[PDB]
């Protein structure tokens, strides 16, 4: 499936003939999904009235049919693409010119030199930020795959593994629950390695007293989860125990405040206030969450500069951490629903440190 | 070094915001995160990044390591070009976005911009051993799963089922993560030069061609070799014969100097003489590096020497239509006097 009419909607209100979209290398790989349903890294993508292309390899000839109700070619695609975009008179394009390369796009503008260009980055950043009800049980089905693979691989974590193994072991039971893919490189970081923030499964061996940091998540139907949780190796020291609580309780502050109309600066705020008052400013996370959906990384932002008020439907995660240099960290993750009046919690995993 | 070797051009800056020059941060300062913002010169080595991965850095790199602990790096980085005095920037202008560029271009106000896309990419094909080593140990993780997967390989299973064993034990193996998708095609799918890993069940007598390649340390392998549940046909055994032997034709050949175009037509010649012409692959093989696919080109339009220490697959396949199809793909490194081949794994049909 795929939501070009909304597209098409979206352009014929502003009188722009069509919607181009360049996703090479997948530089535009959630919006060849969102507006085609195409999942491959190579798609050109032409949307117009009565009209939608999608021009690709013939590494991808056979998907891009299978995934979508587009006029697939195969193919270099400027010339391609310019024969139709003259035959079918188009003279305005909108593009995402966050998504297209300074130097692909003076190729672009030079063999259209008779043609006009619109940056529709922002309408399409809006688009998808708020979330259908659909998207949004997608979403949960991830978190459900996610969560089910979870407690099933967290008991066979043991010392004498490597984060790697551990990291590999979730991937492969997410995928026996029904993930469909993985949603980003699972993050499982121990010992003194749970202080980086955001660094990647290793080669190093899990040792007994470890915290360790688990980020995962799978993809379902092409929608994304994000979920945090810790894990200790034998019961945690009481300081462990005590960094914990701390964010459990800036992760519920920031939760309470969550509703239609609020910034991602003011949700930021209340975790900050409420950790550097504790003493721990200097080892909180640069921001509280992001957006989810397509991506792992999309909006709305939720960190101290997004002075957005944010609608009802977008889904974004809170998870406040705290990291002390050469220690260990402690990052706890939510994925939730904005909606009028407070917010939807999607995720259900115990808090709580899982002791193994 | 990289940073050195690349030294009217002031500076040379590196823009990675959510991975957009992940292969280039890597690259040169050999961080690995997905936000840094890099600045190079004669004078200056400067990587700037946030508290996500300020630490990171540091253990990474040795390039000095700036904190945007306030407002927009974009500010930061202003400030910076306008105290080193730095009035020409040289961009991958093939990874910096329209947008991303309109606004620096602001930020920075006078300063002129030279696209340097083809001399960093020329500096990308020639490896240095530490590189070799990297794509060396990619190769080997990716063999290690291989054997370990094959032996579990049962009749009934489908293409995804052994794709995604053969990943999760690439993984446990050591591998950061795949180059890209696992290809797994059974029977008259093994004919399809780019078939994907469906839900077809693998049967017995199926000719099933595996394309894998584990990523470690960024860098990445690409393998293919044949197996088959049960002893293969004549016709199998014929013409994998035809393809191997086309493969060593190419390899036997293969040095500094030579091009990508004759490595091709060697190849192409021996199975065309053989009868199987018609059902040859387009290309021969192509680049490897921090990405799968980069230069050489190893193809007829390639006629340019191939210096020392490219990497590159060497590949040929046939493929028959409603039947089956063959290749066998070793990543190699051209040397003074021949090449040395990375890969390991036998070149035979694995009967399971
Ligand atoms: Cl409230
Ligand atoms: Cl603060
Ligand atoms: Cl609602
Ligand atoms: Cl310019
Ligand atoms: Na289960
Ligand atoms: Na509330
Ligand atoms: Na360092
Ligand atoms: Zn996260």
């Amino acid at each position: 499936m795929d939501r070009s009419e909304r597209l098409i909607q979206l352009i014929s209100e502003e009188g722009i003939d069509a919607f181009l979209i360049m996703n090479i290398e997948n530089s535009a790989r959630a919006s060849s999904v969102y507006f085609s349903g195409f999942t491959g890294s190579f798609s050109i993508i032409l949307i117009s009235e009565n009209t939608r292309l999608l021009i690709t390899d013939s590494r991808y000839t056979v998907q891009a049919k299978q995934e979508t109700d587009f006029e697939v070619r195969e193919v270099d695609f400027i010339d391609v693409l310019k024969k139709t975009v003259n035959d079918l008179k188009i003279k305005t394009i909108a593009l995402e010119e966050e998504r297209v390369s300074l130097s692909l796009f003076r190729r672009i503008s030079s063999a259209f030199g008779d043609r006009k260009f619109i940056g529709i980055d922002d309408e399409v950043k809006q688009m998808r930020m708020v979330k259908d009800e659909g998207e949004i049980e997608k979403i949960k089905q991830a978190i459900e795959i996610s969560e089910r693979a979870f407690l099933e691989t967290v008991q066979q974590i043991r010392a004498g593994m490597t984060e790697k193994e551990i990291a590999a072991l979730l991937e492969y039971t997410m995928r026996k629950e029904g993930a469909e893919g993985v949603a980003f490189d699972t993050i499982v970081a121990s010992g003194c390695r749970s202080a980086l923030p955001h660094g990647k499964a290793s080669d190093k061996v899990v040792e007994r007293g470890d915290v360790i940091v688990i980020d995962f998540g799978a993809t379902y139907e092409n929608y994304c989860a994000d979920i945090t949780r810790v894990v200790s190796i034998g019961e945690p020291s009481d300081e462990v125990k005590e960094v914990h609580s701390i964010v459990l309780e800036a992760q519920e502050r920031a939760l309470k405040i969550a509703k239609a109309g609020v910034t991602g600066k003011l949700l930021d705020s209340v975790a900050r206030e409420f950790i550097r008052e504790k003493g721990y400013g200097e080892f909180f996370g640069h921001s509280l969450g992001h957006g989810i959906g397509l991506e792992v990384h999309e909006g709305p932002a939720i960190s101290f500069r997004n002075d957005s008020p944010l609608p009802e439907n977008v889904v974004f995660t809170v998870e406040p951490g705290i990291y002390l240099e050469g220690k260990f960290g402690i990052r706890i993750e939510e994925d939730v629903v904005l909606k009028e009046q407070g917010c939807e919690i999607l995720t259900t995993l115990p808090r709580s440190i899982f002791v193994v």
